[PDB]
């Protein structure tokens, strides 16, 4: 093919969803590499000229990419589209960012359907020559995503409701916890350069000890040391790494949005003895 419509995304979750909609007619690339910390990412000149070569830039909004506004004002004549219109935000519950939208809306499979619609609408609006392809690819992919919820809901429901305590590092799982009826505990409400983490470690250690919570987790773009200290000082198992803010590379263990949701739920479920 002569040349394909070029789409660039802020991070890897959006890249994979968008690439499933784009199929063979457009190439979708993430600005951030898999594994990069996305909230406070610092773009380089390489990143700017990459977005500058695109025909469309997709971003999450909802207070995720603190770096996006400054980055985008460096780009000339490239349209952007936020992919989260129509999602009901959940407010952050604790800390300095209390009350503002929790950005991690893709961790509810139901919300992924809205991500799909907004990305489809953006691709059709900006590359209308391939509307039928974007529309059919969005339809087929939405059907897959609709089918994601049922086995996960069933698996997690076998954990007695009173025992559903999800203890993580970043409070990045609020939308998944809402869907499947978990109560939330975390070492920091949202990724940021911040004081107070060693103090919250002790506070969470209390809550683990009081409620005899069996398991604690970290996440794949942040340090596992606080979660491992929590499990060391309590009885609780270190349940491993959850996947939320990044996919892996294409030959890694979490190459797709579908694998991210499925593997995060599997790891949570195994932590509770299924
Ligand atoms: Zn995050």
């Amino acid at each position: 093919t002569a040349k394909k419509f070029k789409v660039v995304t802020t991070f890897t979750i959006i890249q994979d969803i968008a690439q499933n909609i784009a199929g063979d007619v457009a190439v979708v690339e993430s600005i951030t590499k898999p594994g990069a910390e996305i909230h406070d990412y610092q773009p380089t000149p390489r990143d700017i000229v990459k977005a500058q070569s695109a025909d469309l830039i997709l971003w999450n909004g909802m207070n995720l990419e603190r770096w996006f506004e400054k980055f985008f004002e460096s780009i000339k004549d490239v349209p952007s589209a936020v992919v989260t219109a129509g999602i009901t935000p959940l407010p952050i519950r604790e800390g300095p960012y209390s009350g503002i939208a929790n950005p991690h809306a893709w961790m509810s499979p139901s919300n992924a359907l809205i991500y799909i619609e907004n990305i489809r609408k953006a691709l059709v609006e900006h590359d209308p020559a391939h509307a039928e392809t974007y529309n059919r690819n969005a339809q087929a992919y939405a059907e897959k995503i609709k089918a994601l919820d049922a086995p996960l809901r069933e698996r997690l429901s076998r954990i007695p409701a009173e025992q559903r305590w999800l203890v993580t590092s970043e409070g990045a799982f609020s939308y998944l916890a809402k869907d499947y009826g978990f109560k939330e505990v975390y070492l920091w409400p949202i990724n940021a350069e911040q004081q107070g983490i060693p103090q919250q470690v002790r506070h969470v250690i209390d809550i683990i000890r009081e409620n005899k919570i069996p398991v604690v987790f970290s996440e794949s773009t942040i340090s596992d040391k606080p979660a491992k200290q929590v499990s060391k000082e309590t009885g609780a198992q270190y349940g491993g790494v959850l996947y939320v803010d990044s996919l892996s590379g294409e030959k890694g263990p979490v190459p797709t949005y579908i694998s991210l949701i499925n593997m995060t739920v599997d790891t949570i479920a195994k932590g509770f003895g299924q």
